[PDB]
């Protein structure tokens, strides 16, 4: 049920991935500076910078629509999920902590752009700990706590 309640607002984030995919990187990166650093081709971008930098808002883009695809599997996700662990872990090196950071970025975002209420709040932070949690026991499978 819970992922029924995010795609009932999930229309404003995918009419515009591009626009809202920007909002949630920098915002990101305003509020968690270090998450900056951990993305080689942006790190060191004057924050006043980001907000207007389409490489930016393309690559925000890019993480919306998986996280679209993640949605409208329902919980059944391993194909779609697993490779995410691995890259992230392996080549993009990023500890889990973060996925918890941009997931209350984005609950931000949604709750002031796609009409996101207090239940579906509540339901979207329920989905993101499912996908966090799969993304850690992934990364231990792999070696990394
Ligand atoms: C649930 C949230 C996230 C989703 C859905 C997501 C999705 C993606 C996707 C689909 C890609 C491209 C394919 C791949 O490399 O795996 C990617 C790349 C990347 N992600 Fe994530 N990501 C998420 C969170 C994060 C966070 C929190 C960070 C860092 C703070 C991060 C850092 C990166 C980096 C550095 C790349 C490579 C960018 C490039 O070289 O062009 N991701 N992500």
């Amino acid at each position: 049920a819970d992922f029924d309640a995010v795609l009932k607002c999930w229309g404003p984030v995918e009419a515009d991935y591009t626009t809202i995919g920007g909002l949630v990187l920098t915002r990101l990166f305003k509020e968690h500076p270090e998450t900056q650093k951990l993305f080689p081709k942006f790190a060191g971008i004057a924050q006043a910078d980001i907000a207007g930098n389409a490489a930016v808002s393309a690559h925000g883009a890019t993480v919306l629509k998986k996280l679209g695809e993640l949605l409208k599997a329902k919980g059944s996700h391993a194909a779609i999920l697993k490779p995410l662990a691995n890259s992230h872990a392996t080549k993009h090196k990023i500890p889990i902590n973060n996925f918890k950071l941009i997931s209350e970025v984005l609950v931000k975002v949604m709750q002031e752009k796609a009409g996101l209420d207090a239940g579906g709040q509540t339901a979207l932070r329920n989905v993101m700990g499912i996908i966090i949690a799969d993304l850690e026991a992934n990364y231990k499978e792999l070696g990394f706590s």
